[PDB]
């Protein structure tokens, strides 16, 4: 019987209910500690270090970690211990050898996992290196590292890592914020109280439960404040050392620092060594540690953070109050980012589009813009959730939002509280985070491109022999970190043949597989209905339900010419032979529509010919466009496709619509249209999208390519105006770009918003062509 205190059973694996007493290392965030857990389980006599004097010691139990004889065998020496008293160097001191295969003690079942998380890492950080942190310089150096990771938006802690734990994006695993209202729960979420600790928020599977149910036992995820860093190392050890029944195989570690450092003192505070040195000495101690129980080359330890930290005080603030006649109405989730909702649930006079309005371009400084949530750069994937409000504030880097004056508090003095915060955009430099693997598992001295934190999950699963729970990583996208236990991808099945069809109110006045199709017809993963169609100039696959191309793919060597559309053909539409008139799109619904024009999927200006450029004029060609989107569209085309092609050695293009009505990120089914042009059956696209492809190696032309694959791609919003742009009314030169760069988009991104899959006949590897789809070009 060991209820009522916790003599046997500190930091207990097993957790116990009430009304026993618990011992394990989250009790203090519960209040549930036995009387005498402080006293049993929280010793610090004699500090952290052995000393000379204390080597070979009459253990005392008094003691926070020991230097006596028995320490190895019990598990619970001091992490110095056999530097100080037996001649052994610190795991640092230690040049890294390459590691084959684990070296781990006879008994052990898989090779342990150790996760090594610290708050507010901004992946520049790294560039102080050994001077400052030699042991995750080391890991860095020794280990697979990637320059940064990628977090989620928002750019804070709960989202963040309950994403590394899940692989899922914030709207799909609930937590998309680190406060959050739920009106079907009327509840609100927040980290000063006790909602957070309710299932019902918490979605997804995350790691811990996914290795339990596997038959992979797991340490504590979550540490109590109160439990100082260096009894979390210590605890982790003396777990390790537990027998082969009982010993975990993944477990967590988290820093709070260096995010509240960095808070109080801005990223670039000469303060900061301060936390960068201590989380380093904490480094230092878990490697000795396990290096005097070898288990240093046993061990696949992870050093990974949430997210970075920015620039950012009270005096750059903007004010709703400055734009909205009553902000007593709303309440702001303030900051870094804005959400805004009505004070009062429900209140049946919010009316979020005259909000939008009031908020839209009012001062040319501006330092935030208004989003609709279904109107973000759909590379957030922040919109699928009842607990995202419908209006977002997307803030400028270096800028906070506020609902009004008072809101922000200086001292007489003119001192601010903070100069560094977080939350921003998730492509902005600063937000990045860091990355590294070290141990068996993991390549030597090993160097990958940046990622997001979504793809680490099946990482994880990967290098604890666990098969994931569905998410949004894609699987095999990271398999280029691991020496083993990658996983092999498949090619996903075509569901739906195309059909190649011969010679079967508008008016007007082969070999293209070969040249304007490089990486084979991109396959349709759904039950459809569509028709391949040949051109001089390019080849598209068009559905006979939607009335128009799900892709259109061309090739635009970097010679090429832009030509004009002759003004004798600017109205010009020709009926396509081989599509019946049931599956054709028509010029009626479009002149008696007066909102909505059209445009064309293959650009008329980038025909090879004069005679091809007939083609181009095709119905099959034509999709559904709004005149302020068509002044995007249109310079994309006339302007930016030759630009590309003649910086990139020519340019394969790829361009189609999207249908995301319900802005889940997944392609609609027809039932989820809300729009067609006026009295027709012609849906109308919510974004268009384009993919543009070359030859990395740029001495080499597009089509001609024998090596890796570069890649950008976008999404583009098709709204019926251009208030996104706030100088939109000047030429497209001066804001179009600038549109496009927020909303670049991974291939990846464009196959769930279509059910398309690309890249599927290419010389490459299927893994590196998941690396491929999953890059994102960020501009920055
Ligand atoms: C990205 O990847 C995903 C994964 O493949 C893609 O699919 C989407 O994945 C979503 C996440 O699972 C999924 O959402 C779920 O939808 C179902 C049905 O509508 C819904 O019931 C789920 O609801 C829960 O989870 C949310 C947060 O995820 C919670 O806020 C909510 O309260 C529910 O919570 C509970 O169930 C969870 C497990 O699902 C538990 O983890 C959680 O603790 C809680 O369980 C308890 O509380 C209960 C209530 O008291 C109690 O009964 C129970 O016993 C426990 O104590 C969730 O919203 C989408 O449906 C899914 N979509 C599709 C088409 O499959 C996604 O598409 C990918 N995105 C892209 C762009 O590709
Ligand atoms: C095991 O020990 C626990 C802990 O003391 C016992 O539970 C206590 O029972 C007494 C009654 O004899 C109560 O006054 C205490 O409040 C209980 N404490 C707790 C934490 O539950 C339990 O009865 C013991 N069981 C056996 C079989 O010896
Ligand atoms: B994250 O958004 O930085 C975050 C969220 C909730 C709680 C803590 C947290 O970061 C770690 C931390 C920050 C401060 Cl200022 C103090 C203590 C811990
Ligand atoms: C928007 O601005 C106009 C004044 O130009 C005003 O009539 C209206 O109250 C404002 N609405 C909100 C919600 O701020
Ligand atoms: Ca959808
Ligand atoms: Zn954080
Ligand atoms: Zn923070």
């Amino acid at each position: 019987n060991t209820s009522g205190s916790c003599k046997g059973r500190c930091f207990e694996l097993q957790e116990v209910g009430p009304p026993d007493c618990r011992c394990d290392n989250l009790c203090k965030s519960y209040s549930s500690c036995c009387h005498d857990f402080d006293e049993l389980c929280l010793k610090t006599a004699r500090g952290w270090e052995c000393t000379k004097d204390r080597c070979g010691e009459v253990r005392n139990e008094e003691n926070a970690c020991h230097c006596s004889e028995d320490c190895l065998s019990r598990g619970d020496c001091c992490t110095n211990y056999q530097v100080v008293c037996k001649g052994e160097s610190h795991w640092v001191d230690d040049d890294c050898e390459e590691i084959r295969v684990p070296e781990c003690p006879a008994g052990f079942v898989r090779p342990p996992l150790i996760i090594f998380s610290v708050d507010g890492f901004r992946a520049s950080y790294m560039k102080k290196g050994s001077k400052v942190m030699p042991n995750i310089e080391k890991l860095r150096s020794c280990g697979t590292h990637a320059p940064y990771m990628r977090p989620v938006y928002p750019t804070k802690t709960f989202p963040n890592l309950y994403t590394l734990a899940t692989g899922l994006y914030p709207e799909s695993h609930g937590i998309v914020g680190n406060s959050m209202y739920d009106p079907v729960f009327d509840a609100t979420f927040h980290l000063r109280g006790r909602e957070k600790f309710n299932h019902r928020w918490w979605g997804g599977q995350p790691l811990w439960i996914t290795a339990t149910k596997q038959g992979v036992r797991a340490g504590t995820f979550f540490w109590s404040v109160s439990i100082p860093h260096e009894r979390r190392i210590l605890t982790i050890l003396q777990w390790l050392s537990l027998p082969d029944n009982e010993r975990p195989s993944v477990y967590a570690f988290y820093s709070e620092q260096p995010d509240f450092s960095g808070h109080k003192y801005g990223p670039f505070g000469p303060e900061m060594t301060n936390p960068l040195r201590e989380i380093d000495k904490t480094v230092g101690q878990l490697m000795d540690g396990l290096k005097q129980l070898k288990l240093h080359r046993c061990v696949n330890v992870i050093f990974v953070g949430d997210h970075g930290m920015e620039d950012v005080t009270c005096d750059r603030t903007e004010f709703l109050s400055n734009y909205l006649t009553n902000v007593d109405d709303i309440t702001l989730v303030p900051g870094t980012l804005g959400r805004i909702r009505p004070k009062i649930p429900n209140n049946l006079k919010y009316d979020p589009k005259a909000i939008i309005a009031n908020l839209t371009c009012k001062k040319p400084d501006q330092h935030f813009k208004p989003y609709m949530k279904q109107h973000l750069p759909k590379r957030l994937h922040y919109a699928n959730n009842r607990r995202i409000e419908d209006l977002h504030l997307l803030v400028e880097r270096r800028w906070h939002v506020a609902r009004k004056p008072l809101d922000v508090y200086k001292k007489p003095s003119g001192k601010c509280f903070f100069q560094g915060d977080h939350g921003f955009d998730n492509k902005v430099n600063s937000m990045q985070t860091v990355f590294v693997g070290y141990g068996p598992t993991f390549k030597y001295r090993t160097k990958v491109p940046p990622f997001e934190n979504i793809e680490l999950y099946n990482v994880m699963c990967d290098l604890l022999g666990l098969k994931p729970a569905p998410n949004n990583g894609t699987h095999g996208s990271l398999n280029h970190l691991l020496r083993t236990n990658t996983f092999r991808p498949t090619l996903p099945e075509e569901v739906s043949r195309p059909n190649y069809p011969g010679i079967m109110g508008c008016t007007c006045d082969g070999s293209t597989e070969e040249r304007h199709l490089l990486y084979g017809r991109p396959a349709v993963l759904y039950r459809t209905s569509y028709d391949i169609l040949y051109h001089t100039d390019f080849e598209s696959g068009y559905s006979e339900i939607f009335l128009m191309p799900l892709w259109t793919s061309y090739t635009i060597s970097k010679q090429a010419e832009v030509s004009s559309i002759p003004e004798h053909l600017t109205n010009c539409v020709r009926p396509d032979v081989r599509v019946s008139p049931g599956f054709s799109q028509n010029c009626l619904a479009y002149k008696n529509d007066k909102q909505m024009s059209y445009g064309f999927l293959f650009p008329p200006y980038l025909s090879s010919s004069p005679e091809a450029k007939y083609d181009a004029f095709l119905v099959t060609n034509m999709v559904p466009m709004y005149p302020a989107f068509k002044r995007v569209w249109t310079y994309f085309q006339r302007v930016l496709v030759k630009k590309y092609a003649s910086e990139r050695n020519g340019v394969n293009v790829i361009s189609g619509p999207i249908f995301d009505y319900n802005y889940n990120g997944l392609r609609d089914i027809e039932d989820e249209i809300k729009q067609y042009v006026e009295g027709s059956s012609i849906p109308v696209p919510t974004h268009y999208y384009s993919i543009i492809t070359s030859c990395l190696d740029f001495t080499q032309p597009a089509d001609k390519c024998d090596g890796p694959l570069s890649v950008s791609s976008f999404i583009l919003p098709h709204r019926p105006d251009n208030d996104e742009s706030c100088n939109s009314s000047e030429d497209e030169s001066k804001w179009v770009e600038e549109l496009m760069k927020m909303h670049t988009a991974r291939v990846r991104d464009i196959e769930h918003l279509t059910g398309l899959d690309f890249y599927r006949k290419t010389s490459r590897s299927y893994s590196e062509i998941l690396t491929l789809k999953t890059y994102l070009h960020t501009y920055e």
